[PDB]
């Protein structure tokens, strides 16, 4: 159950009650498509059905050629001031998948995988470097072409195939064309992993066969759409009648730990004289999750995805902070943690839509209200930082900007308190601390 | 007519003459596709045209199953120093649409919409919360499957369909597959 | 009359939209400040704050 | 010889690109500054500006 | 004709489904055999004209 508290003293709000799903590691599987090595199409027969097969077989060959050009390259990808995102480190997202992909280029490795998938479509292979991976065969075009399409290709006659075969081949070949299509506009690396790359059935099956915890299996299976978004597909090799690409799946080593979202907004004095005011803003906004005795902090919004009451985050875009970082919500002047803030003289009106309400920073001549769809305006905000819950409120207006509030169910608590900006003498207040803290000020 | 002035004193330039089109609010409509509830495909006939229909009908079922898994989740999305972007507030882009979506989960609301779109493909429905929305039916696979594909599915015979029907069904079903495709890689929320 | 502009190793194509430009001459305001007391560490500031 | 690096709760995989690294030893330059007069609010600065 | 055009659909469990034009063509070629047999069977093996 989601709850929320607004702190009038620091113009901020915390949303509690969430459960964690943090990607901590990676699992790499090798997906294969068995290809038919065919060059020639020996047939002088000008039959329309033969022509259609020839045309489809031509797309097949171009895809293979196109993929071979992609294989020649080494896979790579590249993954505000009121946020602490600049403090983050820089990881290499597909470094694990690429490491596996490089092994696949070694001679014998390809033939090793093909041997394992000879009788079955699912196997575990020991790679020459000494790493085991789940290998899977999702499509056998080699079988279909050699079994259904050989007499119309390998011979001058060329017994004209039925129309249903022409349709069927286009259906089966289509997946190869789409995979090639995605890789070719993404330089061999795609994310999220599409259903062309890995169908819902294949992914669910892969998850079940992943030797992970039953909780992780359940978690990933109920949130496949999120798993896809946190996954990469890496074109590896197309060699000796087999296309292979590495699918890099998220590993959730942290599950069901409490998470909370911190919302922040500018806190300024409200003197009538324009420009005689000083401002203060908490800069530690973002997602927080308890994690191994510390706290994983995610400054950027893109990093975390919320499903009902569970938060999916990526640890690569996080900081590991002392748990005392939470003290900034209760006592920003606490002696255990130096709470991060920024100062300014620019008192501009704005609103932050929270999980269960809205924070309004209203300054100057700005019209700031909250409304119900039926009644209309039910609250007019005064200058300063204020808050309203989503219960009974549908929209909030700050100036010419109308915000819809989240209609998530849950209780809000208004924690009254003197705005801390009132504690500072404007005559000696440093209003040029773009990245600062309580003690630094 | 566009004009422009450069101010040498402050190293800046202003381009005038433009007309506004500002998004100030949101309008939410409910788009519907009538689906045929089919499980079984009773037919032992190994005819190639039957096989193609079966395969296409299998994609249809997987799409439905895939969408049902997506429905289980609550929709959400996340929408330099020389710019003042850091001064901006933080809205919730799909808060209005999601609010409508939640109403649709309430029992009776679904049947209420289906009743309005019974005779027409365009109607306005009063939702139980007290909000009216334009509702639209853009595809009726329920009609097509039950009218063109029932004898080849509901019975052991299974009178083999013409090749043109096999083509036609793939054409109509394709849209459902693509919609499902977009939702599945976008966690149920797409834009544009 | 201009199609491109080059600054260092960077070539910019200009927009070929039709319309009149006006060059408003004026003393660069940076010349009004004494460098000895000029605060050059105001990342987010204003005229009065400087 | 290294495959991963862990900082706090964050596990980074390292690039397995082949190539030689050189560790150039040297006194951390932060040790050269007196903290009593060190400007720690220079968001965009330089050696001489500090 | 049978051994060249119709063997895979007869000699094997698969049975790669033949095109519709072959179905038509075989009926055309086979027809003559059926008619010859037809004439002989109502004429006790001797026909004239
Ligand atoms: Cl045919
Ligand atoms: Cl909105
Ligand atoms: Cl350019
Ligand atoms: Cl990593």
């Amino acid at each position: 159950n989601i709850t929320e508290e607004f702190y009038q003293s620091t113009c901020s709000a915390v949303s509690k009650g969430y459960l964690s799903a943090l990607r901590t590691g990676w699992y790499t599987s090798v997906i294969t498509i068995e290809l038919s090595n065919i060059k020639k199409i020996k047939c002088n027969g000008t039959d329309a059905k033969i022509k259609l097969i020839k045309q489809e077989l031509d797309k097949y060959k171009n895809a293979v050629t196109e993929l071979q050009l992609l294989m020649q390259s080494t896979p790579a990808t590249n993954n505000s001031g009121r946020s602490l995102g600049f403090l983050l480190g820089v990881g290499s997202a597909i470094a694990s998948g690429v490491a596996v992909s490089k092994v696949l280029h070694l001679e014998g490795e390809v033939n090793k995988i093909k041997s394992a998938l000879l009788s079955t479509n699912k196997a575990v292979v020991s790679l020459s470097n000494g790493v085991s991976v789940l290998t899977s065969k999702v499509l056998d075009l080699k079988n279909y072409i050699d079994k259904q399409l050989l007499p119309i290709v390998n011979k001058q006659s060329c017994s004209i195939p039925n129309i249903e075969t022409v349709i069927e081949f286009q259906q089966k070949n289509n997946r190869l064309l789409e995979i090639t299509r995605e890789f070719s506009v993404n330089a061999g690396v795609t994310t999220p992993v599409s259903t062309y790359m890995l169908t819902n059935s294949e992914l669910l099956s892969l998850i079940n066969d992943m030797p992970i915890t039953n909780d992780q299996k359940k978690l990933m299976s109920n949130n496949v759409q999120i798993v896809r978004q946190q996954s990469y597909s890496i074109m590896s090799i197309i060699k000796e009648e087999v296309l292979a690409y590495v699918v890099q799946l998220p590993l959730y080593g942290v599950i069901d730990t409490p998470c909370w979202k911190l919302h922040t907004s500018p806190l300024c004095t409200t003197n009538t004289k324009e420009g005689s005011n000083i401002c203060l803003t908490r800069t530690d906004r973002g997602w927080y999750c308890d994690n191994a005795g510390s706290v994983s902090f995610f400054p950027q919004a893109e990093t975390c995805k919320v499903q009902s009451n569970r938060v999916f985050c990526d640890t690569m875009n996080s900081l590991t902070l002392p748990s005392e970082v939470n003290l900034c919500n209760v006592d920003i002047f606490n002696p255990k943690y130096d709470c991060k803030i920024m100062t300014s003289k620019t008192d501009v009106s704005s609103s932050v839509i929270t999980s269960l309400g809205a924070i309004v920073s209203c300054y100057g001549k700005t019209k700031c209200t909250a409304s119900n769809k039926n009644r209309g305006i039910i609250k007019t905000f005064s200058n300063g930082c204020d808050y309203v819950s989503n219960k009974g409120v549908d929209t909030v207006s700050v100036g010419n900007t109308l915000y819809y509030v989240n209609k998530q169910e849950g209780k809000s608590l208004y924690v009254k308190g003197e705005p801390i900006i009132n504690f500072y003498d404007p005559l000696v207040f440093p209003s040029d601390q773009f990245d600062a803290s309580i003690s630094q000020v």
